[PDB]
């Protein structure tokens, strides 16, 4: 029966309601009670507030006719309004203290994943106020998660006339009777009734959703938890910039603010950045998720040494003059976050803070070769494994599908111990043929991954892991240093490669350091853990980024 | 002979010097004569300096080693330093009052431009101060003047070490009789010198133009004033937004902070304001200069109506928020600028601010005919010649180079009237051939325009000319607004079909409209006047945007 529901922006998806402010500074002020109201519905259909809300006047326009309308109520009441009564003052903070109700929209979201078309239907106004940024951004953040923003002031309608009701059905594609339609004003919600959608008064929300429940017949209240919201690619702005002549390196590009350049690491894709994007955007941030040099739509030269740090790091400064960035917080996992320690140690100037996902920072050691070091951990086999051109690319490229499914896994799911890789033969020697779906991955998205890696493959990816001796001299060059710019290290419990204890020195080099730490979380961090790592990262950004 | 110049940062491209704070603080504290510049020179080729200025130590570390040698020269000269005495706090301030030379960094300019291979070697530090963003801004901005930078941290080598030099040669792919160099230390010049390269001891920078001038055989000094800096297309990050099924908008983005977007005119690019985008961006703008839709690499549908401005508008909003972004200021010319003014009167809450360069703001009048207030004006004759489909684009792209050097002329060096276009039957029906090229434009900037228009030809382009009545329409809508957000309207005194007094009513409908005014100007603002458009939008930003 339903299939779509719509949802009204004041004190149903938002609170408290701004026409709620009438009411509380009549309380707060002294004032005949309903004065405010009186004024702001004098006239009615014909009244200021009916022209503002069918876009024939602005915000600011209505304004002083509000005032007069004040005046007017106040003089037939016979009283006095205050002395700096302001009904500008009135509305910007009214329209500031109004915030997402979270619960609301978490329903339409449920909702709308079971199949709902969902809508927003509002009487709202053109706002040109000095402050209007603040309701853009509401209704940005609102408007990604419903099918239709249907406003009041963009149409030339309102409710309760019926034009607009009809409206919303023609652009639902829906009869009533699968509609059901939310309203915390009954006068709204009655010619909706008339035509037979169902309709909720809303008044508190837990009982609207009760309400809401019971006549879908979908779980909306007590529900676990949800992911953040995540990216879907064809949504994105995408980005491209040539570093030199055969090197173009591509990024997914969202929101305002300080510059935040996301690295990820092997073998990933920005897409493993998926639920930081969104959340850092809102959080006041201009993310930049790249695909590193050998990934996805970068470019991915055959060549070794075009994978080597000193090289990739070059590069990403070119990136940023390019973009013409002074700097960025620079955010890695893994091999990217290797990078982003490098760039903090042989860039600062261009480094506004740094953190790093797992990957520790450790000063080379210059009396020991590197891969030596490398034969000391049994755990870092699979990286001898890794050396030999060819043979980690024919294992990883056989079965795509397969390599991303046994390679993204969380800490109780694993099919493969990285333990004597290069005696079995290889990575997944022992795994299955066809691994079971992680419940950290949907299929689609292995299959993202997997479309990304059939353009270039594995060979640029592998050469990541091939320049140890190369990056160990560049890195005893910088010996003498240390990390004194803002720099965060975030640790995994359960990463068995990258493991916490890795990091136990690094204070030695990076004094001010400051930690998080995430608990039952592996290796693939940002897919794991995303609630825990978007709280982790938007704390530190806002306390040492800003 | 010479074929390249190599200049230093400090006291030749940058002043006053840092090093030179060492010298006015002794003498603003009555310190004993030079003991700064000991207690900065102690130790020599193994002191903290060196190992600073070859990357070993980074200046934070770098700041309590010169403390102690400031305190260890003050004892052996029997003198205390005053309370307070800061060394942080000296360099904080000596690096931020250190400024671009610019009549040093325009020679340096005009020499490339004449063929030089120019470069910057300097010895300088790993900056990790709290404030090291100001010194991070100067090297962007000098640095892309010039084929190479070189730096002693991160080379690990030092003038007058003798490696840094045959390092420099190297670089340069040239021998040292090639090669000019300039430095205000005399004993930094001697090793090139030693090698027969030419060396000029900077002191006050006219001497030192005068000895380059004479050296080079290049007019250095005295020389007009240059163009802005312009955009080079493949140097650019390129952005892709796909707005709806088959509209994917394309920009050029360059800059942090506020985002401003700039929308051309017909029949343009985002390269009509390769001008004002480094400009802009240098400012403190994030700035987006977009292909509107039907041009260059943003998508171009054949339908009339996909091109009226309440379509094209929507479709902004979308890309905006597909960015992330809650507001942009808007900056447009011709159609461009008719686009802005109905994205402030429709979408105000997403417009920070409104630009137009040449386009008025003239309310529709409900009591006459879009296409009656056409024909009232003998100079839009041309637009009436645009309505027919097929018509106009069969002349516009019978010949590319002929179109845009026929169309792009300054005010002195026109081959077009706009006059009696449909009964002479055509736009260029009595132009040359072959144009002669305007003093405007170069012949590779015709063929970027030529290369744009082979991808979707003229068919969208024009089609923004062909929904006169539905703009009408859409407009009408509006006629009860102002327009009260800040506002900026420039007018082009010999633009003779985008009159400046055409706009002369505009306070009515916008009371707090600024405005700027460009003499001697055609239609083709940004390219004709582009020093001029520059200051007028920078000052009207910071002042309005800000
Ligand atoms: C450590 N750099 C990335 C990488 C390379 C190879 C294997 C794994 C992995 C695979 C499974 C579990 N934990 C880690 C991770
Ligand atoms: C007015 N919209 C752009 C446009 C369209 C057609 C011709 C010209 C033009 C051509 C020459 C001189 N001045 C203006 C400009
Ligand atoms: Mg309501
Ligand atoms: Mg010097």
């Amino acid at each position: 029966t339903l299939r779509a529901a719509v949802f009204d922006l004041d004190g149903v998806l938002a609170l408290p309601a701004v026409f709620g402010v009438l009411g509380r500074t009549e309380e707060a002020l002294a004032l005949p009670r309903g004065l405010l109201n009186d004024a702001f519905q004098k006239g009615g259909p014909e009244g200021a507030t009916t022209r503002l809300m069918k876009g024939e006047i602005t915000l600011s326009q209505w304004i002083p006719l509000m005032e007069e309308n004040c005046r007017k109520c106040s003089e037939t009441a016979k009283v006095c309004l205050p002395k700096n009564f302001s009904i500008k003052e009135i509305f910007d903070k009214a329209i500031s203290a109004r915030k997402i109700n979270r619960p609301m929209l978490q329903a339409a979201l449920m909702l709308r994943k079971k199949g709902f078309t969902t809508a927003i239907l509002t009487n709202t106004w053109l706002d040109d106020r000095a402050e209007r940024d603040g309701l853009a951004q509401l209704m940005c953040e609102l408007k990604m998660h419903f099918d239709f923003l249907i406003e009041s002031c963009q149409v030339g309608m309102v409710k309760p006339e019926p034009q607009i009701y009809k409206f919303l059905l023609d652009t639902l594609k829906a009869s009533p009777s699968e509609v059901v339609f939310l309203d915390d004003i009954g006068a709204n919600l009655k010619p909706a009734r008339d035509l037979g959608m169902v309709t909720i008064l809303v008044q508190d929300t837990d009982t609207a959703l009760k309400e809401l429940e019971k006549v879908t017949g979908i779980q909306l209240l007590n529900t676990p938890a949800p992911l953040p919201t995540s990216c879907n690619p064809s949504d994105m702005s995408h980005g491209y910039v040539t570093v030199k002549p055969r090197v173009r390196l591509h990024f997914v590009e969202l929101g305002s603010g300080p510059a935040v350049c996301l690295c990820h690491g092997f073998p990933e894709s920005w897409y493993s950045w998926r639920y930081q994007i969104p959340a850092l955007a809102q959080a006041g941030y201009r993310v930049l998720a790249m695909d590193m040099k050998g990934y996805g739509e970068s470019s991915a030269p055959p060549e070794i040494e075009e994978y080597c740090m000193e090289v990739l790091c070059k590069e990403m400064v070119t990136f940023l003059d390019k973009l013409g960035l002074s700097q960025a917080v620079f955010i890695g996992h893994d091999w990217g976050g290797m990078l982003v320690w490098y760039m903090a140690l042989f860039y600062p100037e261009r480094v506004r803070a740094v953190a790093s996902l797992n990957t520790p920072f450790i000063p080379a050691n210059p009396n020991m070769s590197p891969l030596e070091s490398i034969k000391a951990n049994p755990v870092f086999d699979y990286q001898l494994y890794f050396q030999e051109p060819g043979v980690a690319e024919a294992e990883l490229e056989q079965n795509l599908s397969r390599t991303f499914k046994s390679l993204f896994r969380a800490s109780d799911e694993s099919v493969l111990s990285m333990h004597k890789v290069c005696e079995a033969g290889g990575l997944f020697v022992n795994s299955p043929e066809e691994p079971s779906l992680s419940r950290m991955v949907t299929e689609e998205e292995i299959q993202f991954y997997v479309q990304q890696f059939k353009k270039s493959g594995f060979r640029g990816p592998l050469n990541w892991y091939r320049n140890m001796e190369r990056n160990w001299k560049w890195a005893c060059k910088s010996l003498g240093r240390k990390i004194l710019i803002p720099a965060l290290m975030v640790t995994a419990e359960k990463d068995f490669v990258l493991v916490p204890q890795m990091s136990q020195h690094m204070e030695d080099w990076i004094p001010h350091l400051k930690r998080g730490h995430i608990e039952d979380c592996g290796h693939w961090t940002q897919m794991d853990k995303p609630t825990e790592v978007n709280q982790i990262l938007i704390k530190w950004l806002d306390s040492d980024a800003r």
